[PDB]
């Protein structure tokens, strides 16, 4: 029977949030982490072993693979999720510490103080997710072709290379895209609601 | 001695369900997850290493494997199970939050409100499972042959490829099919019972 | 100090069982699962990598391996153990739920009802284990030879193939066989005892 | 504060044992399991990949490896340790159940009964460990040579094969041998003490 | 309900630290360990398997790889993080032991004593992190080129070698660099604050 | 709230030890185990796969590798740490059992007894660590060269072999050496202190 303080912190951290938004956002986060950890990781098990190019020059395949894939999508998604998860942890730690400070102050002596930080965290999450989506659109796009052309030294003129299981990777990319879009929509809806309620004072 | 609240939530979430259906559905879910995680995963350990085609052109085997298997069945099953498991988690979280809200309201002051969401969750589970079954029937069918014909560029005209342990994969596919059929039958029986009882008011 | 209810359920679920049979069956189950998970799994680490056939035709080894081994014994044993473990879990869940229902009924108001299901579970376990043993006898037998003859297309006429470490696999097969025989004997002894006691009323 | 019953069972199960023998036997068991699980397992990581024979006939190396090593020592040690650990678990379960039965009997009503089983367990442990040691002496001996001669079909006349890191395996075999000898000595000392005390009545 | 002593130790160990610095430093440490353990480790999965040099002499690639990479960056980062984490653990253990000693002393009898050690720990952390950064700058720099020249025996004159995915490794190196810079800035800010407050007495 | 007995045992087992030595020794042990388990294990991931010798005779590389490395350093370090950790566990178990015996004796009835064993454990730890260090100095030394000469049958006259990443292994060997030296110094300081205090009576 030592769950009262945890419940108190949980209910105090959810003051200004919508009744429905909490469950949707939590289950979306859980779905994202489960999908990232369970099966999509094995799809990128063989990123370079099965990658072959049609040439005889040794060492050309390494540089061609480097140029084709500047960074694997799995680690990009990991960075995205950790960067969208950090601000909530910061907010939780800050509110926990200030609550303990207030508890000590009231034990010894037996708007905007919190909403501003909440809005800052929400806008940071939104801007980070939209920036990551824009970067992914700019670098890789949202389609993969099984044939790639490589024109980097020391490979002569042009060479051809083939990827592995492009359809599966494309499907998973689309899934991550739609999940991120849903997350952005939920965050912007929450921000609109809180701002609309704050206008009415 | 901190299990009273968990038991209260567990008994409150099982209000309108049948006496017998709960145990059957729970053990079916446990059997499905155990079978998916324990042994069937190792059967797909070598999906592309042992896959060989009878040709000398480099790079043809990659595209032939891509065309033969647009998506591995294991990850399809993982997506199916997570999509049929999410709505129950949503329902549980929603009922937990509303119960906490009612507890706070009654502490400070010392049909269809829930059945509609229950029916929505049941119908969502049924439609998702039947849609996944229909998609699996449409794409892969329910039989695998050890010999496949590939007619994709840059392979000349037609080439032949061989899979690995098709009989074992076919057996596991049939097992998953019958498990899904049992799940659908249980869900439709529960829906029929609850609707029949609701007709009598 | 929250183990009283678990102990109550444990002692209530063991009403009609013999004093000695409980420990023997439990330790047999633990021994079986430990042996299956600890060391025998590594013996089947290389099932197809070390399997070689004496031919030059590409792709013949895959179909020959498929025909030689329709299904690996490890996954067959996993299916057998899960199918002999499910009915006990069903019985436990059912008795737990009915006990909670009776507790609620008696709180608000401050033979064959269970033996039939017990006998059904025992007979189901016995019939499933004997069926699995019969299937294993019919398909694989209980001996493995290091040399196998393959006569399947597209391999010409007949080819020869060699397995790996047949003696170790044979020893483990014999071990699993004797364990299953002991389990069947214990189950039939329990059934005989309970029926003999029920005859005397 | 729910450790009183566990302590009661622990002190009741250690009635007739020596004051010093308990700690020595327990730490010996812990040392054995830690050594088996931590580092010696990796030494047998490459049992067949690095095993090479000096021939050109395909498939001869498989049968030669099978004949050279009928069973890996690691799994033999696992079987030995599980077979010497089971009887103590049986004794603990039996004494726990009879203690619960006596507790229920005394709640409702508010030598050789145990020593015989104890001696049976001790003698079973001793006979099993000595039998395993004798079998290991009879089959593998206690020395490994880096060169082995194979005279099994279909290899012509005689062929030569080489093992991997024989010195390390020999050292670990000697370590397991001395640990087993210490265990046997401790068990026989305990049996001698208990019999000598029982003679005096 | 056994968390009071842990909370007491946690609040006593955070006496002289800033209100804001605690959460920032803790979340920075958590982010660092999560990034090190989650995804960056897999990027160095193939450090030597994919490393190829353009030559025919056997054994030259080993020495060229040894000369190119005196030590992998992952283990260097592990050493850095463990060396910057040890002093805080030492401080925590020391304060815990002295608090227990004082508790015993006061039970039986029913500035600079701690700040000096705190400052020592802070300066040790700062000097260790700056030393590690300087060493990394001196040895590897902060850029990797896909082509390397090797001039070590027994390779004739000069040979060329190619690395793998240099861009990803460079990105992760930059990430670790900026994280370390942030950590150093936070530590120096904390030291400046505590010294400035100690000047005023 | 069930930590009082554990704290009592912890404070009673630390009677004669120095105030400062406890934390230093504990953190040294934690650092050693963390370093052994975290990163140094992966450095020996490829001990035999990358080891190549300049010859054409099959099977010579196996015996040359066996002669070059009689035993891997990682398992030697594991044996060293387990052998220096066992005596403390023995002392803890013995003091726990005698404390329980005294508690039972005083409940029913409502120098050198411990220091000798403490000194025995300390001297055993010191002698074991110094013996392991001497053995490591005698067998492997403290330096590794990338080129090794092999003169064992059936290799003709002399052959040359190359190791992998010798610099990293040398650095880790030096690290383990200095850690062991620090441990020996701490143990001898503790022994000197306790003997000096015991002289004064
Ligand atoms: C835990 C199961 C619920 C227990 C429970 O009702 O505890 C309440 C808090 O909720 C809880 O303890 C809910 C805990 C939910 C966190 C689960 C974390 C993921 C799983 C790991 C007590 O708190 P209270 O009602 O006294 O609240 C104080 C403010 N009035
Ligand atoms: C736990 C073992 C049972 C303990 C027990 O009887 O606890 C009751 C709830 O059941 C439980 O606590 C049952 C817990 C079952 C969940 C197991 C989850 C999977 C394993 C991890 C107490 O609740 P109560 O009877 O006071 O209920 C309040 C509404 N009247
Ligand atoms: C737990 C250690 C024993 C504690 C103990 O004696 O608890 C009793 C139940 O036994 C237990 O709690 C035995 C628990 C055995 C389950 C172990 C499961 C495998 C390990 C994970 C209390 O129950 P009670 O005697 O009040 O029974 C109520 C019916 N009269
Ligand atoms: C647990 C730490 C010790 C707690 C303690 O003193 O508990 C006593 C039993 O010992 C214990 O609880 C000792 C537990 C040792 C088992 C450790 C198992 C391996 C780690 C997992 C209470 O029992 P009591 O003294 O009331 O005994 C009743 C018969 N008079
Ligand atoms: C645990 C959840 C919070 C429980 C709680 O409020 O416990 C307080 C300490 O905080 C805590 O117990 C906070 C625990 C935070 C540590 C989490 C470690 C990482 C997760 C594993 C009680 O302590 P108190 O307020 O009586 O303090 C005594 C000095 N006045
Ligand atoms: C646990 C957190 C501290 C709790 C605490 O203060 O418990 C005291 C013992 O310390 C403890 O319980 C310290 C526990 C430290 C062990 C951590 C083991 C590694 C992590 C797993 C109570 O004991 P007491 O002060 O009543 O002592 C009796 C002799 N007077
Ligand atoms: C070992 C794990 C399984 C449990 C211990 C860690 C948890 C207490 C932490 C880790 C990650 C946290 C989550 C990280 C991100 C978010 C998104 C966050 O989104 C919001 O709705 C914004 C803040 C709010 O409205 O509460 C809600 C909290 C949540 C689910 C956090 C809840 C608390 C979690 C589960
Ligand atoms: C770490 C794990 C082992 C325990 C912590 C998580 C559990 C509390 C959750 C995770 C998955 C949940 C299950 C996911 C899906 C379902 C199907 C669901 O199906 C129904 O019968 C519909 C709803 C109902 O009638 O209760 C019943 C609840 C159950 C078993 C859930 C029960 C609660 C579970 C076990
Ligand atoms: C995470 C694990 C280690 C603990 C949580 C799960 C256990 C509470 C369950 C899982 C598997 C169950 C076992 C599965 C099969 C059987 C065989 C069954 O056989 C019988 O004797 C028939 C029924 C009876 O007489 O009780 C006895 C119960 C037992 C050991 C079950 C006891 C309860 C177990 C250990
Ligand atoms: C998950 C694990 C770490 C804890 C849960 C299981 C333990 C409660 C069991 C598992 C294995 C058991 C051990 C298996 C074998 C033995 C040898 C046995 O040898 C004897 O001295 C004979 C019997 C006696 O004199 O008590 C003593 C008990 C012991 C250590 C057992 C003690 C209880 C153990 C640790
Ligand atoms: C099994 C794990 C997940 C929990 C058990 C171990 C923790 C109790 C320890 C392990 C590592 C420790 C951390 C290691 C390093 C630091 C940095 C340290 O930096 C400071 O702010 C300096 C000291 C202070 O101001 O408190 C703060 C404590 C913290 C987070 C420690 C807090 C306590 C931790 C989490
Ligand atoms: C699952 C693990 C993380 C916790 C359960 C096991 C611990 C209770 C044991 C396992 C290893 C033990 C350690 C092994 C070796 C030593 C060295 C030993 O060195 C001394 O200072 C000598 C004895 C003393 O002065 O106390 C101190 C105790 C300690 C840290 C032991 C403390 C208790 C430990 C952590």
């Amino acid at each position: 029977g030592d769950w009262s303080a945890l419940g108190k912190l949980l209910d105090k951290v959810q003051a200004y949030s919508t009744a429905g938004g909490k469950v949707w956002l939590s289950v979306l986060f859980i779905f994202r982490i489960l999908l990232l950890g369970t099966a999509v990781e094995s799809a990128w098990g063989d990123e370079q072993s099965a990658f072959r190019c049609n040439t005889q020059q040794p060492g050309c395949e390494n540089v061609c693979y480097d140029k084709s894939f500047p960074i694997s999508h799995v680690r990009f998604w990991v960075l995205q999720i950790i960067f969208v998860s950090v601000p909530t942890l910061l907010y939780l730690a800050h509110v926990f510490y200030v609550m303990r400070k207030e508890e000590k102050l009231n034990k010894k002596e037996e708007r905007g103080g919190l909403l501003r930080t909440y809005i800052i965290s929400i806008l940071f999450k939104s801007i980070f997710e939209v920036a990551f989506l824009l970067i992914q659109w700019y670098i890789y796009g949202f389609s993969l072709s099984a044939v790639y052309t490589c024109k980097r030294d020391p490979c002569p003129h042009q060479v051809d290379c083939f990827l592995s299981r492009p359809t599966e990777k494309t499907i998973f990319i689309i899934f991550m895209l739609v999940v991120s879009l849903v997350s952005l929509a939920l965050n912007i809806i929450e921000l609109f609601y809180v701002f609309f309620k704050g206008v009415k004072d």
